């Protein structure tokens, strides 16, 4: 019997992390499950007025190029495995609108890393590598372009145009390989060996598998191109007049398949069929003989097609040999035996189909706890549907999605708590508790600091102890240590015009104790947690006295944690 | 009462929190706590292209250059000292701003950067017989003017201003010049009087002189004097704001018409008036009480019926140690946060004022620990006379332990208790972003929310003009409008189609994209993101929508539909085409 404690009291600790995409707001969230509450934002694409992410120096050099970019389209979390199982190092999340990959290091939950992935346009699609351990992260490019893009050829129809299937660098974040595809990228997803990976696509269409190992062995020996400005190797998954690639196969699966899912047994590649009311197994064992030409038709490797409702979209797993999809057109979460719709579709007469529960309302992802992993443990399901109606109090044009939290510990899922969510979160993933570990305190080594204390050093400034303004031409440096509740320079003087870089190492050692710095009137803000540095430069472009204060209440004494900058005429 | 609001059932209250130093506002439903929508303010919203928008860059004016804002003090506008749910405003101590949202479309519609002064930080509405003056506190002392010759705290032109905006209109109303700085406001429940308590009557910039005196003040406000010297001419102005200024300081010893200065202790800090309209209580921080102003004895002080400003205190309880913030059930009990020992303390304003007259009475009823180290708290329609008594959030500081670890960074803990009886019972712990500070609540009767636009809401009333201009009937027209280097694309949208899917340009042309969301459908909204040129805004059902970029890269740009609108959404998407510069006239 379904019968988990839902309620998380006062004083009483949530059992699970859930990390949520920010959909269209462009960052990531820290749930805690099953409370639903949010525990944590961490600023990723967007620019984060309370932290300053955007506005330090230390994001925007983390964001390079792209830091002039103020919004992000996420969709897809994934956290980091070691031998099929979460191992709480790194978290991935794709940004659709700027063609980008973030890399959130758990420890501190801060994204860490991001890079512009290049000649592609939307990276949406994005999973993990399980096996042995997350060395790629691959990621789906959404759009055909013209290559190159320069405007003399705008015909996606033209022999250059395509669009492709790219891997990063987990560790480095730089990229690894880009393979060129037939048609759309939608969805991706991994094997448990490291040698396959699987992307459906549109535009009988097809989920395209990739022979990873194959891809390496040609990047090793140098038979790639690279393109454009780009020395990333880029191989070629194409078709050429019916021959096949030794990089990929195409497997035939109807109209417009969505969600590209491995079941944590390892077994399958499962597509679900959108227009088709259906989702096609493809069995991973049958991969090998069918890159090695040893089968008589892709269509081989399916061995399932389970006939489950109208608008079938993604797939997750309990761990018991379930599935669950949702039906985006029924609107419901449909509960199905693997193994018994392969017998099925050899023609037994045995019905898969357990339950169907019905979800408020156009359900689009799901995700069941610790699902890609082989440590599923068939406990929580969340269903994220796009179209809450009547479900929240009303809140004017807009509205929440309704994120519904599903017990699916026994055999009858349970509908347990509606969470709506701001800007189409569209998916999620759940950790165990002690799958993650977090510092109370910054390391003073943390590398997403090492420029600036390497700047430091230029300016013989000792971090930990100096409280100097450094001047130099019209640029000036103020370096300062911060204890509530007090700055470490209360007050400085500049010229008008002047380039003002502000750098701040919070010396508190009592966890939980934040400082901010705002310049009243400058668009300045960021905030600095306990033995961090944290820096910001803006010009002191108007005379005067100007105010700077302490803006997370750190004390009692919080309101007077301030200070002045005086600013002298031209 | 109903704690836990089940799949199907509904809140039974709108919460308004303050997005604090992320500079949102967020709507909550009470009693569950979960947030049903954020309504972007001073942040960038890359979701619905606040800050990036014509419309929102519009309304933010010269400020839409800033990123940040730092908010503290949501209220609801009233009528007769109850909530009317037209308006709610919020202060910006980052830049220096008054905002104001619609709650019919649960936008940002008017944003105001208050003219010389620096940080708007307290923040609260006239009450009766409406909200007519929203009442704003600038914290920091400046100098007047502020050009760089002169930087001392002392001159007699240094100093700080009580800030009066026409709720209506979003322009200044006026400006009263104050001795000190300014913390908190509060409103009485007959529009004639203001309050305020101030932290800084020593006019220091170092915490050992703020500290100083024994006691500073709250500085009392006629409104109806400063009005009437307004009427009369009898004002200055500051720099090039026309904004009328009056000198609510003292000088040598003789009060204004415009102030009083009741001496409180120490650093006070909240400044609240009770929902049966008796009192301005300002809590004392430094010193382990509140203080308690007789709201009807403030004709007598203005009158000088009174020898000593302190003859209007009627109350000081003591109360614990660091108290900040005080609200009200609407039962003749007051509750404090204690910052420092960390509770909530209930107890009854009646009596503390008959053991202020030697009576010996214990007027504290209960003390409730929170976790840990209370700022703002607020009881479920505390602000009006309407205070039912249900609901209290008290908004604590460091959560420390309760909540799973996330970092070094920690969320508030902001912590719902029912106070519909004698024993307080702390029901829900909500972790939040940003240290929101404090929230309103209003009934869910009191919201009336539009779910779907008017063609001709003054939100982007601005656009339909200048599509006028082009000719362009904003309903039907899907057309491409060029005029030299700018590109101007209208196109209607109704999911899942782009009503233009594709238009080409120059390289280097500034284009404009307008869409209007013809769906006359609810909760369909469209996006729209321009792939790899930072564009991205939403689009509700009837609302026109705009945002201009350059097209500073040749080739093929993919846009696309950002919100999930319909089972064919990934299908509304569409192309720009950017001619390249070699093949078009060049420039220097
Ligand atoms: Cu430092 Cu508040
Ligand atoms: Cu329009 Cu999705
Ligand atoms: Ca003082
Ligand atoms: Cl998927
Ligand atoms: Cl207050
Ligand atoms: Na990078
Ligand atoms: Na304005």
């Amino acid at each position: 019997e379904s019968k988990q404690k839902i309620h998380v009291g006062p004083g009483e600790l949530d059992d699970y992390y859930g990390f949520w995409s920010g959909g269209h707001q462009g960052e990531v969230r820290v749930l805690g499950v099953p409370s639903m509450r949010e525990l944590m934002r961490i600023p990723v694409f967007n620019v984060d007025s309370a932290t300053g992410w955007g506005l330090t120096n230390e994001s925007r050099h983390i964001m390079g190029d792209s830091a002039k970019f103020l919004n992000g389209d996420c969709h897809h979390p994934h956290i980091s495995m070691t031998d099929g199982k979460y191992d709480g190092k790194y978290l991935f999340i794709n940004d659709k609108a700027n063609s980008r990959v973030a890399r959130i290091r758990l420890d501190i939950m801060k994204c860490d890393k991001m890079i512009t992935v290049p000649n592609v346009q939307a990276i949406h699609g994005l999973r993990l590598q399980k096996v042995p351990h997350t060395k790629y992260v691959f990621a789906n490019a959404e759009f055909i372009i013209p290559h190159p893009n320069d405007g003399k050829v705008f015909d996606l129809q033209d022999e250059n145009s395509y669009t492709m299937y790219n891997a990063i660098d987990a560790e480095t974040m730089e990229m690894a390989f880009q393979v060129i595809v037939d048609g759309n990228l939608d969805n991706t997803d991994a094997d448990y060996t490291g040698r396959f990976a699987a992307a459906t696509c549109y535009n009988r269409d097809w989920v395209v598998v990739f022979d990873i190992h194959a891809v390496e062995a040609a990047v090793k020996a140098g038979d790639f191109i690279t393109l454009g400005d780009s020395k990333t190797p880029v191989l070629d998954g194409r078709k050429k007049d019916g021959k096949d690639s030794k990089f990929t196969r195409y497997v035939p699966v109807p109209k417009n398949p969505h969600g590209c899912n491995t079941s944590s047994d390892g077994k399958y590649f499962i597509a679900a069929g959108k227009l088709s009311p259906t989702c096609s197994m493809i069995a991973i064992d049958k991969l090998p003989d069918l890159f090695a030409g040893k089968l008589a038709d892709p269509r081989d490797v399916i061995v399932g097609e389970p006939e489950l409702g109208l608008g079938p979209l993604h797939t997750t797993f309990d761990g018991r040999g379930n599935a669950y999809t949702t039906l985006f057109i029924d609107s419901q979460v449909v509960k199905w035996n693997m193994e018994e719709a392969v017998r099925a579709y050899k023609g037994e007469k045995v019905n898969y189909i357990k339950q169907k529960l019905d979800v408020h309302y156009q359900p689009g992802a799901l995700h069941a706890s610790l699902c890609e992993t082989n440590e599923a443990d068939g406990k929580w399901l969340v269903a994220l549907s796009k179209f809450s109606k009547d479900r929240f109090l009303p809140v004017g044009p807009l509205h929440p999605e309704n994120d519904q939290l599903i017990d699916i510990s026994g055999d009858e899922m349970k509908l347990v708590h509606d969470g709506p969510t701001f800007a189409e979160p569209h998916d999620c993933i759940m950790a165990r508790r002690d799958q993650i570990k977090t510092k109370k305190i910054w390391d003073r080594n943390d590398p997403f600091f090492a420029p600036t204390v390497e700047m430091a050093k230029k300016d013989g400034i000792n971090l930990d102890t100096d409280n100097k303004v450094i001047r130099d031409g019209n640029k000036v440096r103020v370096y300062m240590t911060s204890m509530a509740p007090a700055f470490g320079v209360q007050e400085f003087t500049v010229k008008q015009g002047d380039e003002v870089t502000v750098t701040i190492t919070n010396i508190d050692q009592i966890e939980d104790v934040s400082h901010g710095f705002v310049v009243v009137n400058h668009g300045v803000s960021m905030e600095i947690s306990p033995q961090q540095t944290s820096s910001i430069t803006f010009v002191a472009d108007k005379p005067g006295l100007h105010w700077y204060y302490c803006s997370w209440f750190c004390h009692a004494l919080h309101m007077e944690m301030v200070g002045r900058m005086m600013v002298e005429p031209a």
